């Protein structure tokens, strides 16, 4: 593998420049002791030098990412609708790289923005490095790649001030959305539960465009890509997720990484939708248009494999940093589809990272090269790593007898288009007319969303839009939501002082889909990684026993467990100081510390209730343990009948108890809904 | 062989991609076979994006140069003057990669354009990278660094049109030399046959700064690094170098290559002047002032070991255009000292190369890696090849043991300062008057040469001031040589319609040194790789036969022979139409084509004869072979009794007279002398 | 006029850092009269940063040249043939700058080595920029721009010790000439003296791939570009120039200069060969194929103006090595045509600039810039030199008025391909039939020189 022969150990020897002089670096040379520093210090200069130089330009979108290593593994030979190689055998393995990303915020911004979520996997197959740039959401704002600059320019920061970082609660964004009509789906979207993800973990990903599976014989179909979650689905609360931007902006990074270095890596069932050539427009849309699903109803999925991420890098910046996907990266047996979209991604991509790397050399870092020889005629650039021994470097050659040789459909393995695809008619700027229906799909979404769920995205729209300075830009909304659903536009114009148009059904609908919904999708398949505080104090000694004898139960099953006090000692893991309600998916309060529950220098007056009081207002499961109970829950409001809201004596019923909450993961009943 | 886990191989296989998917790359994929071209022919953008940007930027100076690998052996143990590695030990290899060049011409640019020329040698050693960035001319323009920009700006292209190209041959420069006294004894050389040597081969090079040699126990000396060619010195007339830019801009790196490849890699003796601390002002000048040289008489020469360039580059590009040479090179057992010049050097040559690289990396390119383990906190930069596992890159830590370690005098063979280096008085921006005589070494360089040796560059500096459309130049031109020489004031004078400025004997002297005189060193001490064009004819079986019979003869001593006639066949290596007198050391005429020397469509009229006369005139060993002489001699003008005119029957008698002119090389006495 | 805000002048006043700070350059800061100079030198380091990051990458062919500004005067108003605005009045004057230019050298290479040869235009339209980007030799050695680094690896030097400089003359070109036929016409060309002109004013000009002329009411012709030498054409023979590449590597960028500053600017009649978009195939060969020419007996040109070379630049650096030529350059009443070739060059131009300038931001150069207002929401990139007031630079909008407006063929008189122009059939990466004579027209070439 290429990492391996570029890793350096400097864990022993002396302090060397970058060309082996040993040297220091800790005292400037200087004419006398209190004297001017000199010109010829050459260990001064190349040190800062070096330090003036570390930074590169951000990715222009998905800045805010993380980033793991893995492994595909094929379930079968899928040679009978595809000629890819990865594919060709059950149980051929792949190494992968996998980054995943916000997509608004600058690189320091919080993980738990609401947003879009990068989804990116490169195969490092035996026929070439393969990328699927996804992303959580399966569908895209824009139908064209010629408006990207519009959407991204329309989410970002207002560029008079740079307000605001990593939101698309502003006028800019609001008017882009409202005057383009196609981004009514994705909205919906980023505005339910997959716009806050609980991790990376427990999202999906999604190729979005429609591509094709190219057999060995020329023949197609046309496909989706799904990587499903084997961890379930899960979301935060908006409320949650905004503490959490400020307490820990890097808390999906850290989940990703201590669920690897724990043995639990995530794994994802790569899937696809697989339909025929004539199916393109059978389902009522265009499957050139990437502003639309294929309902689950319409077409099953197919297992290809398995995908887990099992290591993480050895240095982020060489690694997660530096690995430059694009979807130009394929391979034979795949092949593109003519959405608008994709075709232009294709250029881009390609393009972006000569800002990135600053030359043309960037496929040469050893994240971004194959684990295949590398045969052709490129040459030279800035950063140019190898020593080329052809040196007749031009096709068609005798001096170098005619290699490298040509490889295409009928030999070398060349990749190939798919030979069935044409094109036909006027060479046009013109949007065609199957792809109008902009309100149909958001409203199929709506629809499949339980009760709470769309109070949910009701609730997120109602935050958003009041923070949207310009009348003319919130009515303006409100008309695009109302062509989704009157009662969105209605309950949304409630809370900002507006009345909703008047319905336009052109496009209502009753039509629900399966798999969409977060709220709806069961419980938890695995609670392992779950995170459980428990609130204790040092003031008792049976306060830490019983937080002792809770914590040995929990990591049995496989939980991280917090054991909270007011000051650290053996067995207590974090004061009330540092700890919050978003560091955990249950909170236990255990009843020796029931005395905190209603000041001290040692953490902000109220931490300890406030803690389970979130937790309980934020739908985790809560509980007290030890069989005084009515005492904390009293004082916190918490109703002891409630759902998810656990008090026992019994450590064994308690846990027992707990751990199918944390499946349960989010008690629903505990949100307000409309009229 | 030393780069060789760069190399990449392409005499097998299939085309791929970067990220090693098999492609075509001979077609563009289009909408219908007259159709225009897609966007997502990802093909074509990878293979033109590496073409469009496969140029870096020239070096500022130097950019027009040729590089080869090689060895360098110490001769000695020499711990008793420098504790360097490199020299530590009877017998002690370290490979080298040297890089030879003119200043001023960009990178297309003439090799035997008259300028001075570059000496780079980088030693790999086992305590890191050193490099020693000499010219082959012994002493530099001016006196502080600071000043570089304005000679460079004076030498190179009026920048409103940017002529003329690689010379000193325009008003800008001798503006700059006649205003700047310091420039005449770089001036001088460069207008001797220094200026347009025949060979990289057949040049010194030289440090021409003052270094220090620093023991292990801290004391020092100061030193000069001069390399010896065992070659020999050698030098063009200029009116050969002239036709010579034509005819082969290549010259010097085509006989760099040749040499090598032919088992006759060319030689230098690395070698010191050494002298004591107290010695600084003791030689009637400062050793901090570029502009001096330690004449021979006055410091001996120690030979501290040999260098040897045996292997020619795989790929130019990758290794001689991206080797990044750096003074701050430097290792344990070197120091600097306070020359202005050099002092500021330190700093451009780390800056430069962010500009020739394009990112701060540079020192991971192949070519510029060092042979030993690289342990250091730099980080992260574009192009960042390394994967580095500390992840503690701080000094002091503990939480990485303290490593990588300090390394200084006393501990991990660090490099330091020498101890007993100090400094004392104001900061100041002044010259020391140490510096001010500008005027005596020229004197001593001109007074060194013999006759006709001052007559060339007497007759160099005619040429180029004659060129010079500003009277007021020419006039202050005058007014500098004068204090020089009277003579040389008066003879170039003459040239160019003005009247010399009465003597000013304040610098006149007449001692002289040895070793700075080319045509004065004596007979070349090899001639093996030394050329010899015989002109033949086809019209005549036996003129191919004496042809043929002398190749035998010559090429047993190693000489490179081209057998020239009207048409190519078995035995003939050119034809008249692209043979021309620079591009032989001898000229023989075989006796049997004296019928060609009196037209034809396959050479222009006279090219054979013109060959013979240019090469007589030009100083060159010329003969007839056969025994029929005169009618070649005649039609030439050439006197058959003249020194280096052979005229033999016998094969075995004209080859022996005629290498002994080759060794004479050049024969002087065919140049006319000033009254 | 944009050359004129950014042009500096140092007859007078004392030496200023780029701050604006009075200071000296001649010697260092140094810790005593005999010391070692200090880091503070703050003079000494910003002077010798500037000259060591002096140096751009050459371009990646047509290294070597040289330019001239001037001027272009329609002679008359051709809206009968073409909407383009600076041919739209008799008598209507467009500012030029040209550069010449040899292929294959790198800069510091000889003017008169043998070569195909550059000769690139931009008009600084009153509706944007329009390079013509031509050759002084009317076709091109391949047929689909994907050869393109074939044919330049196979002709610059051999890559292990980057020799020859400038020349045809090795195995390399060779191969790659006797391996693709294609080759054959301008190699016929580049073997005449149109290899070795006897100076920039001496050749002419040709955009080489058939164009095309859009009318304002959409219809549209096929055009080939010729620049017609009112000096005259003329070569040096090939002795002559190997000499003069020793004597006087620059002898054409000196006798354009000297022309010019002389009052003898040399000029040239732009011309077009006119053909019905019909003809494409009725001349025995495609006109989408950029190694055919129309014979002159075949279409006769067409005056369109005048180009005249009469201002030298102040700056060779600032001007004439950082213009930046891109077929893509194109005004309203111009299309492209399905010529694998042209077709493959617009990408190349827009991304070699990058290389070049180290940023996206080269056409804000002032040799680059337009002489009309520039609206548009590209924003930020390294060395931007705009301070831009509209605060929502995205479209749709309402926040700025939907400013700026999109131009097409009905508004704002926008850019629009031929409306005529179609495709059909599949995607395929196949070589036409209608390409396959590569020597018949070499022949016609050589059966038209005299027998010297
Ligand atoms: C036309 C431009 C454009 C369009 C229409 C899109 N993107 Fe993109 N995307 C970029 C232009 C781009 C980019 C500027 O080229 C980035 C920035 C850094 C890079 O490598 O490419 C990028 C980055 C990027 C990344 C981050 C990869 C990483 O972790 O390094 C992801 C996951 C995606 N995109 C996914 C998408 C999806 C799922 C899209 C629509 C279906 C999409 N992009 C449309
Ligand atoms: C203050 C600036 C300055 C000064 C006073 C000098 N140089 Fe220098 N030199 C450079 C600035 C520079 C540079 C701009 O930094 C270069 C350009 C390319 C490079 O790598 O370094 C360079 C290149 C360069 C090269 C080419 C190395 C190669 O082949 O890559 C040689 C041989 C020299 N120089 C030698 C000298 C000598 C013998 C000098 C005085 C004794 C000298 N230079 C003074
Ligand atoms: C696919 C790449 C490619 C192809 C097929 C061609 N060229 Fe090109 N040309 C370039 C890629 C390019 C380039 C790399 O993009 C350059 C170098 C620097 C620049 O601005 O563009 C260039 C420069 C360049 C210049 C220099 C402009 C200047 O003075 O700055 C001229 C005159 C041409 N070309 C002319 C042609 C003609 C007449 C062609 C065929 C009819 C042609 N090129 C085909
Ligand atoms: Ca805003
Ligand atoms: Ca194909
Ligand atoms: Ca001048
Ligand atoms: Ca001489
Ligand atoms: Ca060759
Ligand atoms: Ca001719
Ligand atoms: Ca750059
Ligand atoms: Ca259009």
């Amino acid at each position: 593998s290429p990492l391996a022969a570029y890793e350096v150990d400097d864990s022993t020897g002396y302090l060397t420049s970058d060309v082996g002089g040993p040297i220091q670096d800790q005292t400037s040379l200087k004419a006398g002791i209190r004297g001017p520093t000199l010109l010829e210090d050459f260990m001064f200069r190349q040190k800062i030098q070096h330090f003036d130089h570390e930074r590169v330009p951000e990715r222009a979108v998905h800045a805010r990412g993380a980033g793991a290593h893995g492994t595909f593994t094929s379930y079968a030979d899928w040679s009978n609708i595809t000629a890819a190689s990865f594919l060709n055998a059950t149980g051929k393995q792949t190494p992968v790289f996998v980054r995943f990303s916000t997509v608004a915020g600058s690189r320091g911004s919080a993980d738990t923005a609401r947003d879009v979520h990068g989804f990116a996997t490169r195969f490092y197959t035996d026929e070439g490095n393969f990328d699927i740039v996804g992303n959580n959401i399966p569908v895209f704002f824009i139908q064209d790649a010629i408006q990207f600059p519009d959407l991204i320019h329309s989410v970002k920061p207002r560029p008079d001030n740079e307000i605001p970082q990593a939101a698309t609660a502003h006028d800019s964004a609001w008017d882009f959305f409202s005057q383009q009509p196609s981004t009514m789906h994705t909205l919906f979207w980023a505005m339910s539960g997959h716009g806050i993800p609980r991790s990376y973990r427990h999202m999906d990903g999604f190729g979005v465009h429609t591509f094709r599976f190219v057999k060995d014989d020329g023949s197609s179909k046309l496909i989706k890509w799904h990587f499903k979650s084997r961890q379930g689905k899960a979301s935060l609360v908006w409320e949650e997720a905004q503490v959490l931007s400020g307490k820990n902006a890097d808390f999906h990074r850290q989940d990703l990484w201590d669920a690897i270095e724990s043995g639990n890596g995530p794994e994802w069932d790569v899937c696809v939708q697989i339909v025929d050539e004539s199916q393109a427009q059978a389902f009522g849309f265009d499957l050139l248009d990437p502003t639309k699903i294929i309902p689950f109803e319409y077409a099953p999925l197919t297992k290809l494999g398995l995908l887990k991420l099992d290591r993480n890098p050895t240095n982020y910046f060489a690694e997660t940093e530096q690995v430059m996907f694009q979807p130009g990266h394929i391979v034979r047996g795949i092949d593109f589809t003519e959405d608008p979209l994709l075709q232009g991604r294709l250029f881009s991509y390609l393009d972006t990272q000569l800002n990135r790397n600053g030359g043309p050399n960037f496929e040469q870092l050893p994240i971004n090269m194959p684990r295949v020889p590398i045969h052709n005629n490129n040459r030279d650039g800035a950063g140019q790593m190898f020593i080329h021994r052809n040196k007749y470097p031009y096709t068609p050659n005798t001096l170098n007898s005619g290699y490298p040789r040509q490889a295409n459909q009928n030999a070398g393995r060349g990749f190939f288009t798919a030979p069935g695809r044409t094109a036909s008619g006027a060479l046009v700027r013109e949007v065609s007319p199957t792809f109008n229906d902009h309100w149909s799909q958001p409203r199929l979404f709506f629809n499949s969303l339980t009760p709470v769920e769309q109070q949910f995205l009701v609730n997120a729209m109602r935050f958003e839009i009041s923070l949207v300075k310009s009348e003319e830009v919130k009515k303006n909304v409100l008309t695009q939501l109302n062509r989704v659903s009157h009662d969105v536009a209605v309950r949304v114009a409630a809370a900002i002082g507006l009345g909703a148009p008047d319905a336009d059904d052109t496009y209502y609908h009753n039509n629900k889909t399966a798999g969409v919904s977060i709220v709806g999708s069961g419980p938890l398949p695995t609670i392992k990684t779950l995170r459980v505080g428990i609130l204790a104090t040092t003031s008792e000694s049976s306060a830490l026993d019983q937080a002792a004898q809770l914590r040995t139960r929990l990591e049995k099953d496989g939980l991280v467990v917090t054991v909270v006090a007011e000051t650290l000692r053996e067995g207590v893991d974090q004061t009330y100081s540092t700890a919050d309600a978003t560091g955990f998916d249950g909170v236990v309060v255990v009843d020796g510390a029931a005395a905190l529950f209603a000041s001290s220098p040692l953490f902000p007056t109220g931490r300890p209730l406030q803690i389970f009081v979130d937790a309980y207002r934020w739908g985790k499961p809560v509980g007290v343990c030890g069989g005084k109970s009515s005492e904390v829950l009293d004082a916190a409001d918490v109703p002891e009948d409630g759902d998810g809201v656990y008090s026992e004596e019994s450590v064994d019923m308690f846990v027992e108890e707990f751990e199918k909450g944390l499946a349960t993961f989010r008690f629903t009943d505990r949100f307000a809904l409309d009229s």
